[PDB]
């Protein structure tokens, strides 16, 4: 049997009958929630519990979109950004505390994971080459992201690096085209690939960049066997879960339907295809997996969270100690 699975989304803050029906198919392995599905933690918790009454094996993910959810949805813990964490003598400890807090709360509201950490590099073109600003300090990024992952793992959560092989040097010439990073594989290896290389052995999963690196492969990274098999699983020895990029095309189009795109993604080596914001495309992709008679990738359940839903997480000693450490570092309050 070919292996693969579909991760989809829903429209609202609760399940429709149509939602319930699509979630029952075994080829659906995951559901991702966004700010549009989130009112507050207790609602998120009950939405997750309702999904698990249908499918206890479903992987439930939140795209917090760069601390996005925590900002306008009341009641989630506000955590410092990595650049604020970096400017401390105990930055590693603080990054651990942040990974631990985020993963503890996300699992307390019934989710398995948050897609984190970001491994993309910030390149200041205003600075000149060689400086840790134009290059983006990839070793420091890998150090602090590795600490953040330790915190996530300590709370029971599997970690997903994004966006492989790194989109920090990609340039969006316009709105229609897929961004490109036209540097050689040697240049990429010594810069944006570094955090992925450093952490491939620690990460449980990766998400690909929606970028063409035309000197390496003509295809976006999520569809390239050279990127996913030769470099990621081969050179980086990565044995974790590979998510596709979003198989719904709304900004940078590619040809074919979600059916051919999920086929191409699994062909390149993805374990789980994502179809967001497009239920019609999700049903086309599901139909494709049904005709392929796929079974779930043996890797997939690595992403299941070892924590669990609970309402008392914030009164626990570890939670208070973690916040007290961020407070002592002047990062919160
Ligand atoms: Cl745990």
């Amino acid at each position: 049997h070919m292996q693969g699975s579909l991760m989809l989304d829903i429209g609202g803050t609760w399940l429709t009958a149509e939602d319930r029906q699509i979630l029952r198919h075994p080829e659906v392995g995951g559901l991702i929630i966004f700010a549009r599905n989130i009112e507050h933690p207790a609602q998120v918790r009950e939405l997750c519990a309702a999904i698990r009454a249908i499918r206890p094996d479903l992987l439930l993910a939140v795209d917090q979109e760069g601390g996005r959810v925590q900002r306008l949805r009341q009641g989630f813990v506000r955590l410092p950004a990595m650049r604020a964490i970096a400017d401390n003598p105990n930055a590693e400890e603080l990054a651990e505390h942040c990974g631990w807090l985020m993963a503890t709360e996300v699992q307390a509201v019934g989710l398995d994971l948050s897609f984190a950490p970001v491994l993309d590099l910030d390149h200041q073109r205003s600075a000149v080459v060689g400086s840790r600003a134009f290059e983006g300090d990839p070793e420091r990024a890998a150090l602090l992201a590795g600490a953040f992952i330790r915190g996530m793992h300590a709370a029971g959560m599997a970690a997903t690096g994004k966006h492989f092989p790194g989109h920090g040097w990609a340039e969006a010439d316009s709105h229609v085209a897929i961004p490109e990073d036209a540097r050689s594989l040697e240049e990429i290896r010594r810069s944006d690939l570094v955090p992925f290389a450093r952490l491939a052995g620690q990460l449980d999963a990766l998400m690909p960049a929606h970028v063409i690196y035309p000197q390496v492969d003509p295809q976006p990274a999520g569809f390239s066997r050279r990127w996913l098999q030769e470099i990621l699983r081969g050179e980086l020895k990565f044995d974790g879960v590979i998510f596709s990029d979003d198989l719904s095309m709304a900004g940078a189009h590619v040809v074919g339907d979600a059916a051919s795109r999920i086929e191409a993604a699994l062909a390149a080596g993805c374990d789980m295809g994502l179809v967001c914001n497009d239920r019609a495309s999700a049903e086309l992709a599901l139909a494709a997996l049904q005709r392929l008679k796929v079974t779930p990738p043996s890797r997939l359940q690595r992403m299941r969270g070892k924590g669990y839903a609970n309402t008392d997480y914030r009164q626990q000693p570890r939670w208070l100690e973690a916040l007290s450490a961020l407070r002592a570092a002047q990062l919160i309050d």
